């Protein structure tokens, strides 16, 4: 079985979280799931209360657990998610952008970014030099560019054998060439694989998203197309997350709080569901038990039948239901 | 008057760059234009035949001159317009992204980038520190970041009043952060003034491009941006570009050398032609001289005509016509 | 009016500090000196006691003092010390080299000032590990801070034999240390013998010559080594006094350390420390513009000089037999 | 066998190496060494002659050879040596601090040795002018560099005293130099008698008692400069050899500079030269193991230290009226 620490967060993490756990716990009794959930304590709000957005105790908990399943945080949240991401070093983070049935702005989407988590500026090397003047320091390192375009192979493998490669290296010639050069010695001749500058692939996946399958990028450069490629697909309230180490997982939203629309039940549930989704996935392929697999097929056909359907949808899907409206929908279609 | 140094560059530089000349040739004639064009030599077959792809014999010229007008440098272009931006601090790039008549995606667009163009991670302060591990060097700095704050306040003025600040200072908080701030002492109170994170950006311009007036960013962030907001207006073929110092200025498009279709006579010349308009403006409000706002309207005049028109348009902005055709086209309607 | 946030510290400093409090109040006395001492605690002891070496009410003390007067700190030091140094841009170390009278040593009568500058460099601890065993500092070289050591420079020398040794490694770090140079250069040529000679070559021409020299300019890791070696070959590294200067706030210590092995016996030399008092006064004179804080610098330091001329109440490290008491009472009977 | 780039250098360095040759071919006759010396240029002479320092013929022939021996350089030093040491990776810096028979010496006989790591630290030049008057530096320190230099230190404290300090200042360079202790540590203790000295400590120490110090392991900086203090201290800088040791390739030089006051004199000093040939042997027995490289280092170390005990062809540096020709005719007389 799994222990899974469970961070609902700030904003509309809560609310998105505690409504969604109905279905959690639908699942884990229609197909016999052998998952203990573990509310811990993460964030904003947690920061006022122990002086830590990730306390000692927080820690002691997901320390114990398998893996992590969170909403998103507020202000503190390169404390939270950036912290987990580098201390158990989950340095592969997969976002798919998929369109569901019956949303556009741009048909049938579907594009897999392979964000390396690790390095480049997210590990907070910066400093006031002198009054007024600042420096960061960006790292780059053949390991970690090795190991995330392995991943990016193995996605690819799985869906049209085509990769991207996106990077700056006419600009930044050593830390982006580093970059490239260990992406494509791993994926080039494995692959179709190409190299594109980030500028570019903006521009492009507006022009043509159709014409991409996985991009493996940088840090930054990840979360800026990420962001793009999910809006395209429809709406970042429809954007999954995994976070994947070697021994430790983390599956989220690629959204944040959204702390204007907080406590309204307008929250989209979508993208936290798809997460939870990857994370039964990865329950299959740890476990070698079917049953994992089982519940991740419900869930997905229980989503996409509600937006096939079109009457409980978000308003940033097009539709006017609510949250608890869209919750229920899905969970009498399961399972 | 004005000596230009007019630099051709790269792949559909050249043949960009000499049809046009037609039509830069015909704006001198017409309305008495005391402006000479002297060609210098820069870029990869530069590199070739002196070693550099910037010469001293090109700096000499460059340093006599009063403004640059290029075409897009292929590999070779960080040694070039990188390092033109950085010995003339030419602080404040413009990149105004707007739709043309009878083009979409997205209906009516009109927003202007203004990029922070000398620090950044742009300097190339980089290095292999050891076997398979490389740094880079991010500098931001109160004065460039105020003096880009203030750029931004004045193009604002002239539009909708409102501009938004976009970062990261969630995860760089010192970096990030200090910009920001400076931006926000600039910009708070004498305009609408909001701040948003980067990868919220790149969604959000695809969201919802008409609640963009004035985006004021980093060199990295204004990068993606402004190809992201330059297709959403319909193509980077129609995308100028200012480069302003205090002393010296560059106006050249944002797009590339487009090598796949260099000497096929499809390349857009719009975007060099527009960049030649923002010349022509600065000129004007140099020189205290109306003859060059008049040639500037009747280019522009010119361009939005054929445009509307429909008839001879290149590939990318969807027409059929050739490069010659439209450079013919815009030459008969000047002037 | 002064007010001096007194730190007793560890090891010998408490005893040292305490027992020279009697001649803070002679010079108060009797040179009507507006200073007030208030007790500060920092250190070993004063975080074992209240968890911090330097703990809020503490901070709140030095806040409000426009000066620090302190003993040695033992393990804490650095924790203490460099964070005064940046907190306040204490940017002028101050570490003079000088024999005192007649003291047996190896080199003769030995007169140099090191002028340190002591707010940059490495000292920033602008450190990290990027990567599995792989670590990075970044040194920090700027023109505003070498200029302003420059500077002082100029003036300690003038005040000397007008004769100022830039050291440096230019050779090597381009960049960093040409600036500091090139800094350097810019203040003091035409206005002092100006040189300039490479670190390593400056530690080995100490030892060979040290009485070719009289004040070194140089960089802030570059003259904490220098320092100890002038020092060490002068003969005063355990009675040599120094200062950190800044514009609001300065710091006066001895260089010697906490000396734990001969803390409580009564024979731990006060000299350093009451030097430091000494340059804390000429500094006092400076804020305040006023002569009282020289003449009792001058009473000090003439005081001090005349009992290690006499030798009758030295300490035992300085070839005596005498107690710390015994000899601040003759020291304190020389004054006014 | 083994190819020796034999490089004259400037100032003195082309009539030490050059007069030197009779010795190399000696060497070579009586032991039966397979050594070949191809002159190669390089410095300030080369550099006005051919455009550089070191031209592209002499990074040529600097390729094939196994070994450097060089004089000294004068103003390009810093362009050939450290070019060198980071393109192929020298990454132990070896310098010994002995006195020598029976120099006159003002602290008597001393005999230590400064093993320094010789590839980063801030020798990298990773330096940039990052905004107006303000420049910055990046310090390197590696496990694997510091793992490396510690065995050596480990190696050359078992060949003398089994006595070795690491030198270093972590206590305010937390991270960079706690990394680079932390390896010294992990290699050192349980096989030597080992301990840890703050840098500025260690400069006054060598000062206060040479004769306590046996080995020194530190980092690039801290070595260049206690390497010239030791070397002071002992009277022998400009008399001691240093050897440049990385897995394929070494180099071998003096410590001492170009002399361009002396040059052309028939009296330059071919001492420290000669001890650097007497490494580079050492060297070379390890790559090849064979005996005859050792024989042979020990028949001219026997030889130079026997003309320095009997005093009758030594040059006047050393207290002698000979011409570097008389001297090297003894040193040659005394082998085989
Ligand atoms: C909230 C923020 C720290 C995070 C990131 O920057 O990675 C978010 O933008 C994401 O994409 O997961
Ligand atoms: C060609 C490249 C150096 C340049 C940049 O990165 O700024 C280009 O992408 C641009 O946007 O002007
Ligand atoms: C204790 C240490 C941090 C300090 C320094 O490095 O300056 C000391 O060595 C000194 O010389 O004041
Ligand atoms: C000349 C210089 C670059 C070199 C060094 O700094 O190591 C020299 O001082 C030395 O000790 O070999
Ligand atoms: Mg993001
Ligand atoms: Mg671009
Ligand atoms: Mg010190
Ligand atoms: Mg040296």
């Amino acid at each position: 079985g799994f222990v899974v620490a469970l961070i609902q967060g700030d904003g509309i993490g809560p609310e998105v979280v505690s409504k969604s756990k109905t279905i959690l716990a639908r699942l884990n009794e229609k197909f016999s799931l052998p998952i203990e959930y573990i509310e811990v304590e993460a964030g904003d709000t947690t920061k006022n209360k122990f002086g830590d957005a990730l306390p000692k105790d927080s820690l002691r908990v997901i320390e114990k657990a398998d893996m992590i399943l969170k909403g998103p945080v507020g202000e503190t949240a390169a404390d939270v998610v950036v912290k987990l991401r580098l201390m158990y070093d989950l340095y592969a983070n997969l976002r798919p952008a998929k369109s569901l049935p019956g949303l556009n702005k741009f048909g049938d989407v579907d594009i897999l970014v392979v964000r390396e988590n690790t390095e480049d500026l997210y590990k907070g090397l910066e400093h006031v030099i002198s009054d007024g003047v600042t420096v960061g320091i960006k790292v780059i390192t053949r390991a970690a560019s090795t190991r995330i375009a392995q991943v990016a192979l193995n996605q690819a493998l799985r869906r049209k054998k085509k990769v991207v490669c996106v990077h700056k290296s006419n600009v930044m010639r050593i830390t982006d060439g580093l970059f490239a050069e260990s992406c494509r010695n791993v994926l080039k001749g494995k692959v179709e694989y190409s190299e594109m500058y980030v500028d570019a692939a903006a521009a492009n996946l507006v022009r043509n998203p159709q014409a991409f399958d996985v991009i493996v990028t940088e840090n930054t450069y990840g979360d800026i197309l990420s962001d793009e490629a999910g809006q395209i697909a429809g709406s970042l309230g429809i954007s999954p997350s995994a976070n994947i180490g070697d021994r430790k997982s983390l599956f989220e939203p690629v959204h944040g709080a959204a702390f204007d629309i907080a406590g309204k039940n307008i929250a989209n549930p979508t993208a936290f569901l798809l997460s939870v989704g990857m994370m039964l996935d990865r329950m299959q392929e740890l476990s070698g038990d079917i049953r994992y697999n089982n519940a991740a097929k419900s869930l997905r056909d229980a989503i996409y039948s509600v937006y096939s359907e079109g009457k409980y949808l978000t308003p940033d899907v097009g539709g006017s239901s609510t949250t608890d409206e869209m919750i229920s929908a899905i969970r009498s279609k399961i399972g």
